[PDB]
């Protein structure tokens, strides 16, 4: 499973448009060997297209039925995430002296350790803009199956079709079929 | 009706625009130049004046010729996340130093973007600055007379509500409404 | 009783030791050396206040049955509120900063505490002072309700201690033998 | 033994020094006026040496031998209070660039004084970067083999605890203690 950290370049997805924003030393390959970090966001943010087009048709496919949708309840963000993720590196990349940005991206490493989970880093507060949602789904053919949070992009009522993709064996991605 | 969603949340922030032109205006007549120099304590009090704006229009949207008296069955007290206030204000407070344009515009489109993120996810009221300008949540459950029932409504008002007495409502969204108090 | 102003500068008592060796500029000296540095001496006269408000908090009771005694577990958003900022805002070197790090000092006041717990800061715990949580009985009808005590000393399950009220939620209390 | 409390609250405050020790560093036959300029990354490195060495301290005091076993009756996780952090780190990241030597001291005594309530208000096992060097919270119900049984004491603890498995008491106060895995 490649697209795990496909996920998580679309998981920031929008922090590289304000480094381009930010970091732009524009007034010839002189250029080019002036800013560099625009070129390298530049590259991730088109990664990041071609990510979400590979989450936008990763779910049709053949794949012959989950489930009819059991119980489930929303889940909701974390907005520690986007405390971690999102604000401290936008306070790294804009100090200029080379020698606070290596500072705060440190203490983002330091909060990414201790403050958060390894396994909810999925859950950006900034993956909401291209019209995603978390519904935690008690599926139960294919057989019992608790604690799968599914990203989905349309609400989720009960007893209904629904076609699946697997990202992990603690989240995956489902589409309704109607 | 979005409008006012998104206004709760300009709302939530006027004593950002407060901090900011506290933190950046360079006051020592002059017409041009103190235009000039001062482009973003202008452009916040701009902001200000809008907040203030939407505080008359969150004040005056309750009596909108409707009458209505839905009763209350269960209210209970919901209070705010606290880290909303943390995503918002503790940007001009890290050593942010307001000298190009160019990351007033990245602070600017930081802004919009957390906006537009806050208005997706339901969190427009979750800041706490809005019991700075009065206002206190409450978990509620109305009745709706005659015609149905609700149920896990969040409410704001700026007055306490009691169990068992009648209001008016002003909805935002299926989920979020505004209630005040009869007399 | 007037005296919720004097647990408060002996809450800040630490703080204005802070503000004598940050901001001031003592390099021959006149006035002109005075009348510079006015906020370390309106600090030096708090201090002088904290010092006589110590001596007065040692005796203000003067010349009871205990039941409940629970832990009461210091709030340290306070020390974020009324201790880190302030020494924040003071050493900036120009004063718009420290006048926007008191105006958020006033905001992380009245939004985040919900200001009638101010008492518990935690640089009390500093000067000796322990709290406990109290229901107390007497013959003096014994009527006041989930009450919180802020002693020098520990306290126990029927415990001889003389009450000094100081609001609804406080007083001040020690052990009798 | 408040030293070996001391001596983990300093441990808790690494990363503070290793920030210090990148935030201020003057990178620029004679030169050996470096010292005297660069005189704040030279104390914390001093303090960051001293801090490792009560690091390797507290890796070995279980490992002082006198048959100790005792059955552990329920495991819990109690988890760091996140306020702690806010309290000993956001001083060199909410502004304060370093300069001349009364600041530093200011700096010097607030760290000592941060200490001094730490230790006595009891939550100097409060700061979540001790999850940094590896240290898991579990409130543990713990019963002596002896002259009687002690309730809700904190461990911190290397090891992830389960249920009914021996400890090597290391008692600080009579509260906390520091254990490892039996093998
Ligand atoms: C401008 C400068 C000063 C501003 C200060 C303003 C206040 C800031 C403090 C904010 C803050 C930590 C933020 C940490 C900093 C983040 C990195 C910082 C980066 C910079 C370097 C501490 O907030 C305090 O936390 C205390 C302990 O949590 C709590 O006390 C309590 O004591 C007793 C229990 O011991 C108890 O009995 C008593 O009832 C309480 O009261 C306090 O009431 C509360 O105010 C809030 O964090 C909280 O905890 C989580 C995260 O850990 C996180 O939510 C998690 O849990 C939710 C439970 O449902 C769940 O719903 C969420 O899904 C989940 O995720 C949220 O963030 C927030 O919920």
């Amino acid at each position: 499973t490649y697209n795990k950290v496909g996920l998580y370049i679309l998981s920031l997805a929008m922090l590289f448009v304000f480094i381009i924003i930010l970091t732009a030393k524009i007034p010839l390959k002189k250029l080019v060997l002036t800013n560099i970090v625009p070129i390298v966001c530049f590259v991730f943010f088109l990664f990041s297209i071609y990510f979400y087009n590979r989450l936008k048709n990763i779910t049709k496919y053949n794949g012959q039925d989950s489930v009819k949708i059991t119980s489930c309840q929303s889940e909701s963000y974390e907005s520690l995430t986007f405390l971690a993720t999102y604000i401290v590196p936008f306070m790294g990349f804009s100090f200029e002296d080379m020698q606070k940005n290596i500072a705060y991206l440190l203490l983002v490493v330091v909060i990414g350790i201790i403050f958060i989970k390894t396994d909810k880093y999925y859950a950006n507060p900034t993956l909401a803009l291209f019209g995603f949602k978390l519904y935690r789904v008690n599926i139960l053919g294919s057989g019992e199956t608790k604690n799968l949070i599914a990203i989905s992009n349309d609400v989720l009522k009960v007893d209904d079709n629904v076609y699946y993709s697997f990202f992990d064996e603690f989240v995956f991605i489902a589409r309704k079929k109607i």
